[PDB]
Parts: structure tokens; sequence; C-alpha cells
């Protein structure tokens, strides 16, 4: 999860 964010994420 990048910072707090839902669009294309898998474990950053």
């Amino acid at each position: 999860f990048p910072g707090k964010n839902v669009n294309c994420t898998s474990g950053e």
C-alpha cells in the first residue's frame, strides 16, 4: 500500500 491509495496496487 503506497500511503493511503487504491487504483493499481500490490505492496509498496
